[PDB]
């Protein structure tokens, strides 16, 4: 059965406007801003932007890959595809 969300999980991540986006729960470093309440850290593949986002707009990767984790005309779309397949847990700084 799943667990809550973690820092490390996969996920296409929802936002309005945008088509569900390749992306992971980050983990927050010492010192670093927090999010709100009942909010996650998101980083976007390929656009290596971050959000805060529920668990409403957080989709599985492993589950959702056959109907999200396709090729899309959006500035770093298909940049994020690579790497949530091939490099999801480096370094994007």
């Amino acid at each position: 059965m799943p667990h809550a969300f973690k820092p490390g999980d996969l996920v296409f991540a929802k936002m309005k406007g945008y088509p569900h986006w390749p992306a992971r729960i980050d983990d927050i470093a010492d010192g670093a801003v927090k999010p709100p309440p009942n909010k996650y850290p998101i980083f976007f593949f390929g656009t290596h932007e971050t959000a805060f986002l529920g668990p409403k707009d957080l989709f599985p990767y492993d589950k959702s890959k056959d109907k999200y984790g396709k090729p899309n005309k959006r500035k770093g779309f298909n940049e994020g595809l690579w790497e949530i397949q091939n490099n999801p847990h480096a370094s994007y700084s």
